[PDB]
């Protein structure tokens, strides 16, 4: 079910990529919600859900009032939401412009249901989120192996896998802190944690098991209106700014910097996205390499771009799972696609036989990514 | 009429700044309104100017009924375009979701206006700018040496420099054409040129090639979009001929999304894209090392520049230049109580006691017309203009 | 059906030698101008058929009342226009020595009409040609793998391959601009684009290690017209459909250097400019080299200067030439008894030698320039031991 | 005497520059019917006169019904003789066309006698041109040390010199053949001896380190003629004066049809047009690799195609040009007047240009070729 220059593959062929790709200089991994689903995470569709069974009042405003959808579209699951906070912020800066008091409410409370959606949804086991004992266990099954598998594919002299997500929750830090592996994602320290990009060049020598992590979703990460930045336990931030946010219904203010509205300049001058696409960008332009993706919803306008790019180095056999892909085919023959949909479906139709796409559908889940992995061999040895 | 934290500035210690640059990473200029007269464009002043006296009896809007701009502001001209017309889209928007129909067409009427203001000083030729070979005119002329010594200074194979520029004219495509040099700057293509921002990561070889890259920062008058939000350049002539004359003087004719100046539609991430992006590059190219900055002749009327400076000071390599012809004037005044925010913007970063803070108070030597004359040129350096005579001798054979 | 040096070879045989040229030193293409027939255009044959049809009572008087060519020669399609054009100037020469006025306008119609032809026919869209969005087109999937195929095929210390053509119009740049590569076409700048051979010393590379590919086209191009400025420059295509298609297809004027465009038996009758003297020189400093190998798409072969220079070139080893030529049997019968054509006539003059260097393919379909596309086999990925 | 940058300048500053001028990566040498003058050779004035005088009545004909040139245009000399060949020849194939058989003889006339002006005055050999061992002649003596000169002052491993020359006679080369040199201008063969350009990029070598040369012939030759072959089928004299030749010079009356080429003739088919077009090509080819020098002797500029040629190499910034003019004082003389042509008009402009890439050395014996031999100097090792 891979398709390369507009020509399959066969499994033989799959597995001498999958071998030869092992030993590379370079490999990193990106996904979006091809794993999050099993263990229960929340994506932008059950945003949507949630909001379209919860809140009826600020709906029916916005679709007679304001008009800014229709039922169908509704029913039809695809309404965006992070377009929805940018017009909010349209909105209410208009009204803080002409001063309407009135829709400032209303405007308001949709901003402070979203953002709690939003910051709300990142748990995936309630309550006890906070508590302790929580990488030890198995719902983990896969996940851990995928690390595991990533710290064995390597020889002296190289450099550790970099990882790539769209995880909102921290599952990967708690199978790490099962495991006991030594992470990365940018702070050092306890007390005190601060931005540093002189932090994120760490590399250890045994006198080993680690790897590294860059999330999207980025923000423990807690700005309390002062210019800064800090990472604590999930447990004493809990304890101190989200437990306001549990029975008190108020506004949102943007005091944590947290990054899913499209419009940056909704938010002139964050600054988390920066980093994780510096990072992305140093991972294309290198030969040697590989990215895996598996139903990764293309949805964000600057992800589809560098791709096409990317495609430019050959070496760089982009590889792609989506068991739903035939909807972006249906609709780029007849009326037309999507933008993100169109730029993938461009990139996979590229003469070049390194790009790589998998569509197989029910083969193309998280657990064929964890499972095509294999163990490497220490001793090859003489064969003949 | 220079000082170094009140010390005296010889020729000797300018030749060796200036040796010890020549050999850096990246070597720039710039250049503020000040020295920039000479390219024909108008600034803020002019537009707001012309559209106050334009359409007087659309002041009501933008105070008796939407509050955006105060008469303080308006009397002594403290108001930025990018916001006021970021406002007018957000109104705009809003209308089109709401059916209001009134506010939708006093707010077009007053796009258009402004518009049809701004749009007047950015061609820098006029009616020719149509024409191809815009480069004849001699206005050009001093664009082109200039260029040759931001590259003349690097030696082969070192990597390439790099040019910024405040305004969003054009005088720097001429110029290389002129000099017979090409620049990256996202769009390629002959027919359907497109944004490749991937583009900056190249470079040439020699199989038995100095450049620049290219930023084009407030705007320009040569981007459009064609019906899919994909960003294209094509060169000034088409752009002069099809749809610029109609909006310059076509009375009511106005779109939606078709044109991308300046800073206009952020609301949108398709256009936003390219600001970030080269704002992007430009950040993380500071924190290249061995590099060197320029800021001269700035008023640091921005916000965000001077807060990006001041939290990036931990790269221990920033030299700063900057000309300030009127330095007791704004002391007086910010010492009573009064001044702008970039005279107290800049009053406080002089405050900083470091050797490598300068200040230059020649007035009028501060220009570009004064700081060409001071200079002397080489006696052998081709001056002279031969081209010209070649073409009228060739033209003159029947 | 398929021979190399005068004997019998099988397709097998064929595609190994495919297999092996493709990673020689050197390689290029010359896809003759019935490559972009496919693609909307016409044949120097196919403007003839529309010269006589547009002026049917005006070729049939011109044809009784001077016989340049008879009406026999037309309906068999044995006519040559490409001498027709270097008679017309001649005769229109003649009489504005003689100074006859009333002769100076039959002439002027049939060389006017026929520029109006070729660059009508050399268009290839119509009245959407200034419409964007080109690449798009199906047809092309073909013509764009053509040029994804020699940048796979190179490796670090190898040369840029070049694409040799003989086409009246600009489709490769519209593969490059649809697949984002730099078919360096020699132009330098945008808002004035002017040819520069010292663009031919240019190749991409990655810094943390990019792709390439170079541009040979004989053929002129539309774009390229010059008012006796000497110089030729480059704007867009949909730019032109309103600058001077339609006016001179509407305006009726007097012909003159109206665009560097080639229709006529004489080729060097550029005795002025330079085009013509910067597209074979590297032609010749490319066909003999070592490790070299020129792609031709095989029929016809009827000109007097490109393949005169390219038999007399094979006198060293390595450079090869491998062609299709479908008709073969049908040809050696005509020419066993008799003579004939002078490029029939040079095409089979290669089947007396028996050189291995020279190759020729023929079956019908199996003779396609689909086969000479798809006959670019993927270069070596993950080399394994079989 | 020499006039550079519009300043006289010394002999020891001029010998100094020639001397440093020899580090040419190629070496060539441009000649024509302007050298030719002082020992004896005819112009084209002379080919005028003696046409008149033959057959005055032509001139008739052409000058006034078929308005090819003007009386007093006729008169002052200012006819391309191969222009008005070729339309004459393109009135003849109208005839052929449209079968005016009175105007086909008037021209087939004028014809003949333009042929027996050419080609009776250019064998330069009388009866023995049907002989062998033509190099012989001692008239050629001075012109054979010439060559020496040319490759006596090459090191050992340097490329050999090459010779230009703008007329079509083989006078010079039976010069040169005397000494046993080999020219390559791309022919070969005894029986049918033909035109190969492929030997235009081919080359000896030597393996016990002798002499080699390109020579470009433009304007056609004494012997280059056809047989229904459209070729160039060059072969020894005697062959050409015993098979049609003899027909056509000392006959009354003889002409036939595509048999000849030269001096231009039929440039209105494919044949001489791959031929000439194949030959002044490489010369640009020569001016287009950088730091390379020309030197002109014995042309006198008389296409101005070759001063468009001059002009644009010049609008390159690393180009240079040295122009020798034998008749610059009667130019100056002429034009003072307010008359000259278009061609005389261009080079007074040009020596009146004031640059200091311009260098003219002109005084009328100074530019013969007794003059142009003294002023060389002599080997060092060559005994005296
Ligand atoms: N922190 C930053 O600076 C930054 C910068 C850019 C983007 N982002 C975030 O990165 C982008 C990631 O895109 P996302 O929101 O779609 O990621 P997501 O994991 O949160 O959501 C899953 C996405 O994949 C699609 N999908 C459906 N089924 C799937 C499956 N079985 N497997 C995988 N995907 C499936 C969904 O349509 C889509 O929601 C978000 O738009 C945005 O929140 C963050
Ligand atoms: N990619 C980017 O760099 C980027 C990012 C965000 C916005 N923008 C653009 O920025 C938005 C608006 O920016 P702007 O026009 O307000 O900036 P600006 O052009 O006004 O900043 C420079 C200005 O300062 C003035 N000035 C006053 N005193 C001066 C002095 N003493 N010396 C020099 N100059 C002096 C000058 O007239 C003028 O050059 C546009 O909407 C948008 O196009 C660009
Ligand atoms: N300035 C320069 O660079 C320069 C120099 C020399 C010549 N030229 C020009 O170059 C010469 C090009 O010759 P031409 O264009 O007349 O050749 P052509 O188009 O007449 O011949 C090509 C051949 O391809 C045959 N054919 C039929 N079907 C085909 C198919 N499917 N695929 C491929 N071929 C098929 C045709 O029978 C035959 O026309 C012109 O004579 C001349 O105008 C230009
Ligand atoms: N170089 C090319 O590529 C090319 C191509 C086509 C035709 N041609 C023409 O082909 C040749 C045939 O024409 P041609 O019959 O006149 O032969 P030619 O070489 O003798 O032409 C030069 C003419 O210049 C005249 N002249 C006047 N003043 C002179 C002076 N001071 N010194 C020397 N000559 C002087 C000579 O009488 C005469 O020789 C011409 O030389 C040349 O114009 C050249």
């Amino acid at each position: 079910s891979i398709y390369q220059g507009g020509n399959k593959l066969n499994e033989d062929d799959f597995r001498s990529h999958v071998y030869s790709l092992c030993q590379l200089d370079n490999v990193g991994v990106l996904l979006g919600a091809g794993a999050s689903v099993g263990c229960g995470g929340k994506t932008m569709k059950d945003v949507w859900k949630s909001f379209k069974q919860n809140y009826p009042e600020l709906l029916g405003a916005l679709i007679d009032k304001y008009l800014l959808v229709s039922q169908i579209d509704s029913d039809n699951n695809l309404v965006n939401v992070e377009l929805l906070i940018d017009e909010a912020t349209k909105f209410l800066s208009v009204a803080k412009t002409r001063r309407c008091e009135d829709e400032e409410e209303e405007f308001r409370k949709i901003l402070s249901s979203l953002y709690k959606e939003v910051t709300k949804a990142a748990l995936l086991t309630g309550e006890q989120f906070r508590e302790k004992n929580q990488g030890k266990k198995d719902a983990f099954k896969y996940h851990k192996e995928l690390i595991s598998k990533l710290i064995s594919n390597r020889q002296p002299g190289q450099s550790a896998p970099a990882i790539f997500t769209t995880n909102y929750d921290l599952a990967l830090e708690w199978a790490a802190e099962d495991l006991g592996i030594q992470l990365f994602n940018g702070f050092s320290g306890l007390h005190t944690r601060q931005f540093y990009p002189q932090n994120f060049d760490l590399a250890f020598r045994n006198v080993h098991y680690h790897a590294y992590l860059y999330k999207l979703h980025g923000s423990t990460w807690y700005q309390n209106d002062s210019l800064t930045v800090n990472e604590v336990s999930a447990s004493q931030a809990y304890d101190e700014y989200i437990n306001d946010i549990i029975n008190k219904d108020d506004f949102y203010r943007g005091q944590h910097l947290i990054y899913p509205g499209a419009n940056k300049y909704s938010h002139t001058i964050g600054f988390v996205y920066g980093e994780m696409f510096r990072r992305f960008g140093e991972f294309i332009s290198k030969p040697q390499t590989a990215l895996f993706i598996n139903g990764f919803g293309f949805g964000d306008y600057h992800i589809n771009r560098i791709i096409l790019g990317a495609l430019l180095n050959p070496s760089f056999h982009v590889v792609i799972y989506y068991p739903e892909l035939k909807e972006a085919i249906t609709k780029v023959s007849k009326g037309g696609g999507s933008e993100a949909e169109k730029a993938i479906v461009t990139l996979k139709n590229m003469a070049f036989n390194q790009v790589t796409v998998v569509g197989g559908g029910s083969k193309a889940y998280f657990n064929s990514f964890v499972e095509h992995l294999p163990y490497p061999v220490l001793f090859p040895r003489d064969n003949i």
